[PDB]
């Protein structure tokens, strides 16, 4: 039986000071995506969350180099609840916290909000990728950004659902390399939208939603990657010629680092020499990083990866360090 | 703003006898297509979209008496279309907006969903859609006897959950740039057991276990090229069955099979004649846009004519079906 | 599976009509109870609902009369959809609309709400007994005065609902005869209160109302009547005691009676010399009236009551007139 | 916003004990109410709930007793969350916890039920008034036995409520002293009801009960007390002449005591020497009872009333030995 997000809203209300971060880092990323900025967005952590005592363990660390390189970089943590999957597999904490097919929601969300409660309270913001349609209201007032996933860019659920986000939202180029449906998307989500979505009660309802203008496309590789210059290049021709922000964001891994999480690295080196000869249309980047490298089928191992492989946690400081002294150079030209 | 539950419109429209017999016994029939146990040729045609329930009502009737006549060869089954994905923005069909003029009367337009539906039942004409929206299908869902699950959604693992908890077959469109692989894992997916949210009959949120959909299968509908042909449908078939998945499909005539013109259908249903003629082996369905008049109209002051994609007229959907017909048996008369 | 409140009013959504004579018939009542018109207000048709046939012929010939005495009284129609029973038995129309034990509860509300608006639309406004909890919101929009029952007076849940409704409402003293139970409901009934309810969705939800400020009593008899002039100005010294309106209404049916329908007209009699002599402090009266005269165990006579036996028609026109000219003589003077 | 009864069944599930404490003492209650066992049942506590750690050393205290005499009597606690007031008044912690008008309800609510489920978790099984339609869904599974009090006894809606209840009912005479009512109560609540009543998920819905076989009177006094062998014989005689058991309970507080909380023991002697004699139609008694005597309009001293005055610990030591050694010879019989 499922507990309505009210009944969760009581148990963990929203404090001042999660409250403030989450405002103000939406400002700033919105800042980002509208050239007001010149610091770049790192969009950074786990595939997925399925341990929290390792995610609050990382976020304390990447909480320190947050502070750090805070002028040059905006870093955010990779938050992620919910996974889209090729055909049939694990979903991600909400779906089945447990990890062995129990799929207990109500715990999971619980589960999910806590985290994110105790996150933002600890200082560090969090993104997701936001893929169902009723869960959100359980979550949504603790996330700094959202990302539609290549799978579900070209959805008009998911459009319209972004239309009434009120965090920046990035939308990921298809699976193949159609960068067409994210510009599409930026058009859909950024106006208003009528469509059933379900209230703090629990109850079916008709949302109008006044469009999300914070909304920018992501590079994430498809048939080949699209993270180099030419690539980008192109992209914000695009981006332009359908009247919608040309600046925009790369995912270092996925198709990018063709599913090899050693060459993340790789593609970051090449954003940043990117960053160093102009990079002007690049407002962020994506990483999957975790406290230990790799990825497992069963959750043995403490902060290793249980969907796609990530990076470890010394190979997560040089790439950050990377970037940050790229960007640094960017900013004071 | 008020939306009213599932059950206010059930209490106002309750399925009849007939029209849940017939929902019943065509879902039966296009599972044995599906599954190859039955040569006939399961034909998804009518309106890109409805926007008019009188002119819906007409077509139909037509649409029966033709229904009946081809019966041994195909089985023919109404587009009643109430949700539509655009590619940015734009009208997304009766039930979001049903008086076509922006005032989102989503009540208004759910029941009269519901009563079109319910009287194409009631007269022996079955019904088809594409379900795009989460919520919505728990209103009508019991008088949809094929769905479509579309180009721009099919990789959608919201759809794919949606689809193995409906008691309908199910038809997964390759991606609009022309990807099959992601209509196959769909199979795949939505033939399998999910755990996930919806809204109950009475307009609660709630969790929902589905048991699977077995009757599900891809559509060809184009992409960068069109898919319609021979060797486009062998190479399919292989793919299917390599992922251990039904090896019979269904051809769309229209969208980028068609290249978006609408007097190209034709041609497409004439390769399928000549497959059909040859051997068509893997061929269990087709798909028509087709209303009483002809091309397409930005607002609605013509009767019959589409507001959404271009479709055929009445004339050239006779001749459409009365070439399928011929084809296909020939194909069942074959050894 | 209960239909909302908003399913019905999505059906049969209040007119311009119904909603003027609605708020013009409370406003007028409300000046009745308060001092500020010496017409008499009537409250008068079947014990109780059984067949909306009857009930609209009934209104017709009510109406007229309505009309003809609007100088002298303000007729309001018994539109009673809710029975309170000494043990069990047929609860009304809303409860078991087929008169059958099938409880068809949702159909009930519909035809309930569906009489309600015919009887408002035709200029007949309507009253009834408020028992159930859940019940009103379908309905109360229509309703111009509402009773609380003898057997429901004395419990707070009741003096809760009287407190949130917008239209004025007559509280019965004990069947066993006690009036301090009914001073104390208006008390209670004209505070403000806090309790559960259910929303026009058909979801519980806390509700704060304001208090009703429009409650008087209703004199209905005990273990002897209590109709008299002796026992209207004990009634009117405890009432001004409390600090509350001492108008009140006296009903010539039941325990006035004696659960006998022919001495309901003895009852008005006793009333219009009262009024005639003096009478200041009654403000109504109300009248179990049908098309014909008695009751009956099953519904094979039209327009004959299935509760609580009432007068016929001929004998309404008599009462009706009686009331009529005396009142009209109080007014002059 | 109102949290459904599943928001607080989440967070405070029944547990094994208390599960099985409820069921054991409906069973022995049932026992008693239709003569198969002759131990006598205690209903003894505050008149009202308005602190949780006096109630805690309250039950800690009873619960020694309740095993001391467990041979001659059958001993639970009042934990009474609503109070029905004359007028206006605080009307117990469910409705205002935090005693100051704020209403807070869905913190009543939680408070009510963990404090329930501790009391079941120690042994002590737990009775309360049922005066509100809508809260029951949130704590009868942790009741042992309810009562409707002499407000609401002859109110259709808590007859209704009754019949859908599995715990036993006890119903009371009415203020004025009527018996019959309480009679006419149990023919009532015995029956099968359909009525509207709202879900575990906080929705409204049309339910269908079973009856009540489990309900009996209560005599609390009247304009005269009723405690005696004379108005307890009239009353087992009514009772067999309607049908219904005529083993009732005797309450030594309210009208009985006439308000005067040292006239409890007086009331107890009466039952003493009635249980000597013969006493063959007793099941039950209630009393009054906190740690400390009498009562207080402000919540100043720790376990004593804010609502009726109650007898104190050393007085309540006495009235159950007193009660316990009456018994034990109508045991012996
Ligand atoms: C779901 C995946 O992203 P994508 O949508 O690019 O495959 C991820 O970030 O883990
Ligand atoms: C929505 C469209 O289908 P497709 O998903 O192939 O674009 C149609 O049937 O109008
Ligand atoms: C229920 C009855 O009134 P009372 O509450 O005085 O018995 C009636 O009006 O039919
Ligand atoms: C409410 C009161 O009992 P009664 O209903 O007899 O007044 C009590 O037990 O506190
Ligand atoms: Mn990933
Ligand atoms: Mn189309
Ligand atoms: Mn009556
Ligand atoms: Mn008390």
């Amino acid at each position: 039986e499922l507990l309505p997000p009210i009944a969760h809203l009581y148990e963990l209300p929203i404090s001042k000071e999660a409250s403030g971060l989450v405002h103000r880092t939406r400002q700033e990323i919105s800042d980002l995506v509208h050239g007001r900025d010149k610091r770049l967005l790192v969009i950074i952590g786990p595939c997925s969350i399925h341990d929290p005592k390792a995610a609050l363990e990382y976020a304390e660390r990447l909480l320190k180099l947050r502070k750090q390189y805070e002028n040059e970089l905006l870093i955010v943590m990779r938050v992620y609840f919910e996974k889209p999957r090729t055909t049939v597999g694990w979903k991600g904490l909400i779906n089945d916290p447990h990890l062995d097919g129990t799929f207990d929601i109500n715990f999971g969300l619980r589960q999910a909000r806590s985290l994110l409660l105790s996150l933002n309270n600890m200082g560090m913001p969090a993104s997701t990728e936001f893929l169902d349609m009723i869960t959100p209201q359980y979550y949504a007032d603790l996330i700094s950004w959202g990302a539609i996933g290549a799978r579900t860019t070209e959805s008009q659920v998911h459009r319209e659902l972004a239309s009434g986000l009120s965090c920046p939202v990035g939308f990921k180029n298809g699976t193949d390399g159609n960068l067409k449906i994210a510009i599409d998307a930026i058009g859909a989500a950024s106006h208003s939208h009528h469509f059933l979505s379900v209230t703090k009660a629990g109850h079916s309802a008709i949302v109008h939603t006044g469009g999300n203008p914070d909304c920018h496309v992501i590079l994430r590789g498809g048939k080949e990657p699209n993270y180099d210059a030419e690539h980008v290049s192109e992209a914000a021709e695009q981006l332009r010629a359908a009247g919608v922000t040309d600046k925009l964001m790369i995912d270092c891994s996925h198709a990018n680092s063709r599913k090899d999480y050693t060459r993340q690295m790789e593609v970051a080196q090449d954003i940043a020499a990117q960053l160093e000869q102009d990079g002007g249309n690049i407002m962020g980047v994506m990483v999957e990083s975790h406290l230990v490298e790799g990825r497992q089928d069963k959750p043995e191992v403490y902060g290793k990866s249980i969907t796609d492989a990530c990076i470890g946690w010394g190979a997560t400081e040089e790439l950050l360090a990377l970037l940050a002294g790229a960007n640094k150079k960017r900013m004071a030209r």
